[PDB]
C-alpha cells in the first residue's frame, strides 16, 4: 500500500498508554535536530496538516551535551511552563549550534531574558517543582518509547516515524512525506 509498516513508520512492540497524540523528541545539541527544526521545519509542517483536536507535543532529551544538555532539558521545561516555546526555540538552537554562545545555564537564561521573559519569572520557574515534574515527564516519555536517538516522533503512543524509509532528495518531498505520514498515523 501507500503507507507501510516498516517503510515510512514502524510500530512499537509495547504501545504507550496515555501518550501525547503527536510526540516529538529533540536536543538543542543535535545537528540533525537543527536541520529538522530550523531548515526543514518538520514540526511546523506536521502541524499544518494535523486533524482537528490533535495536539503536537515536543520534549527535550538529556543524553547529548552532559551538564548543559540537562540544563537545556530544564530550560525547555521552563519554556513549557511559561508557554514561551515559540519565542525561545530559534534562539536556543542558534545559541547552541550556530553562534555557540550558549555554554552554561546562565547563557541559556540570557536567551529568555533577551526574549522578554522577566528574570524573577524565569528563576521562579527554573527552581519550581512544576518544572522538576516537567523534566521528569520528558525523561519518562523517553523511557516509555524506548528512545534510542533524536530527532524522533511517535504517534498515539503506538507508531514511530521512520524517515530513513522515506525519500531523501527534495528536502521538500521528504518534508511533505514526513508530514503526510504523521497525518495518516493520527487517523489510524
Amino acid at each position: 500500500a501507500q503507507y507501510e509498516d516498516g517503510k515510512q513508520y514502524t510500530t512499537l512492540e509495547k504501545p504507550v498508554a496515555g501518550a501525547p497524540q503527536v510526540l516529538e523528541f529533540f536536543s538543542f545539541f543535535c545537528p540533525h535536530c537543527y536541520q529538522f527544526e530550523e531548515v526543514l521545519h518538520i514540526s511546523d509542517n506536521v502541524k499544518k496538516k494535523l486533524p482537528e483536536g490533535v495536539k503536537m507535543t515536543k520534549y527535550h532529551v538529556n543524553f547529548m551535551g552532559g551538564d548543559l544538555g540537562k540544563d537545556l532539558t530544564q530550560a525547555w521545561a521552563v519554556a513549557m511552563a511559561l508557554g514561551v516555546e515559540d519565542k525561545v526555540t530559534v534562539p536556543l538552537f542558534e545559541g547552541v549550534q550556530k553562534t555557540q554562545t550558549i555554554r552554561s545555564a546562565s547563557d541559556i537564561r540570557d536567551v529568555f531574558i533577551n526574549a522578554g521573559i522577566k528574570g524573577e519569572e524565569y528563576d521562579a520557574a527554573w527552581n519550581s517543582f512544576v518544572v522538576k515534574s516537567l523534566v521528569a515527564q520528558q525523561e519518562k516519555a523517553a523511557a516509555d518509547v524506548q528512545l534510542r536517538g533524536v530527532p524522533a516522533m511517535f504517534v498515539n503512543g503506538k507508531y514511530q516515524l521512520n524517515p530513513q524509509g522515506m525519500d531523501t532528495s527534495n528536502m521538500d518531498v521528504f518534508v511533505q512525506q514526513y508530514a503526510d505520514t504523521v497525518k495518516y498515523l493520527s487517523e489510524k
